[PDB]
């Protein structure tokens, strides 16, 4: 089995306001639901295994993952699109820098995913704090996925980086 193309290990993100997502939380409750905002959005995050079926969002293949959600700190989206030629030679990479993740300051989970279908990766990583995030910046992994993030930009909407924090508390 070839679980690049045949994994059943998923990611599903949904956008929408405050109001309706919670509404969305109420009616799963008791799923693997996470809620995040920034300035412009809030977005419900879910790992499940299995398919999408009727469920909202947008699925992503995960292909890769480590530590374990801490449930705080800042969570940091990196949307890239790799060409054909590049994804073996990234793939095998990002394990080489895995190896050393359990070393990194305030890194608590990470998820190299793929988005169904096409050459649009989507990694996640968990941090205590924006600090930790901002300090990883320097490193090789961190260049090379911005590098990406530029060089492959088909300028649609498919490469962003984008920043949430948990929501305040109630």
């Amino acid at each position: 089995e070839n679980l690049y193309f045949q994994g059943m290990k998923k990611v599903f993100i949904t956008t929408g306001t405050e109001h309706y997502l919670r509404q969305l939380m109420e009616n799963y409750i008791g799923e693997n639901v996470t809620l995040l905002q920034n300035f412009s959005q809030s977005l419900l995050y879910q790992e499940s295994t299995g398919e999408k079926l009727f469920q909202e969002g947008k699925e992503y293949r995960v292909l890769q993952s480590s530590g374990s959600l801490k449930g705080f700190g800042i969570v940091v989206f990196e949307y890239i699109q790799l060409r054909d030629e590049e994804i073996p030679i990234f793939l095998q990479m990002y394990q080489h820098a895995s190896l050393h993740f359990s070393e990194t300051p305030g890194l608590q989970s990470t998820k190299l995913t793929k988005a169904m279908n096409t050459n649009q990766f989507l990694i996640v990583s968990f941090w205590d704090s924006e600090v930790f995030f901002q300090e990883w910046k320097k490193t090789p992994l961190h260049k090379e996925i911005t590098s990406i993030m530029k060089k492959n930009n088909t300028q649609v909407g498919f490469s962003h980086e984008d920043i949430y924090h948990y929501p305040e508390f109630s």
